[PDB]
């Protein structure tokens, strides 16, 4: 029997080293997944007190953001095609004053 | 002494088993908590050089986020209560000189 | 023999609870990484269908955020930088207006 009992010592052991061996590389591509999500993910700068769109080196653009919603205290991000329409609209006012100062400048040529 | 050996080599491995068994549910609740943090986390995409506020098939919101400075290099995000400012004032200016062209029609009228 | 059998399995097991330790010190600083990447990283809140910049109790801003695409469908962000330009063509065009409105004014008296 102890030679028995040796020998089923020995096949419980070989069988450790081996769920071991699953933790050890698995464990590693989790670390690796953490380090990762480290590098990659937008984060909060205690330093600052804000979220941190720095990477690679610099600021950086955030992107795919649908458009927020526009209201009085709304807290929505809002994105560039919301911009552009604003942007649009003021080039538009701005030609529009020209002309009207061009018009008084004409009446005032009358008088 | 020997079965006394034997005894204590199973007591010492019914431990490892059972420290084993700790590990291996606790490793998945991680490798878990990994895997959600990947799919709801704000990423970077290399692939656009940018973070990505892509999730569940397309464009998404950001909200709940605070006031950014304007100032002429300020790289704070900017939300919609912001912007609502701007759009209003937009649209009285717009009024405005609606009017304003009025009165100029009504001069060029009495003229 | 069997007593260096016995030997060589106390071996194998004192080299087991110390591979054993090298992992729980391990997953513990990695349990501890990915609690801390769920603090400061910003996420998705599935009860309301956005990314949320909430965080250490309220509304945050988002920073080093570099100027977003001003084009008909941009899905870039946009930051205080580029709002600010739009602030003060605004602010322009209001004291344009006011005196537009004075020469207005004066030529109505002319008449």
């Amino acid at each position: 029997q102890i030679e028995d009992k040796i020998e089923e010592i020995l096949s419980k052991i070989y069988h450790i080293e081996n769920e071991i061996a699953r933790i050890k590389k698995l464990i590693t591509n989790t670390e690796a997944s953490v380090a990762g999500l480290a590098e990659d993910a937008l984060l909060w700068d205690e330093s600052i007190s804000a979220f941190s769109a720095s990477h690679t080196g610099n600021a950086s653009k955030i992107t795919n953001l649908a458009a927020g919603t526009l209201a009085a205290d709304s807290t929505d991000a809002v994105n560039g095609s919301q911009m552009k329409q604003i942007e649009d609209k003021i080039e538009e006012i701005l030609s529009k004053i020209y002309h009207i100062e061009n018009e008084i400048a004409r009446i005032k040529k009358l008088i």
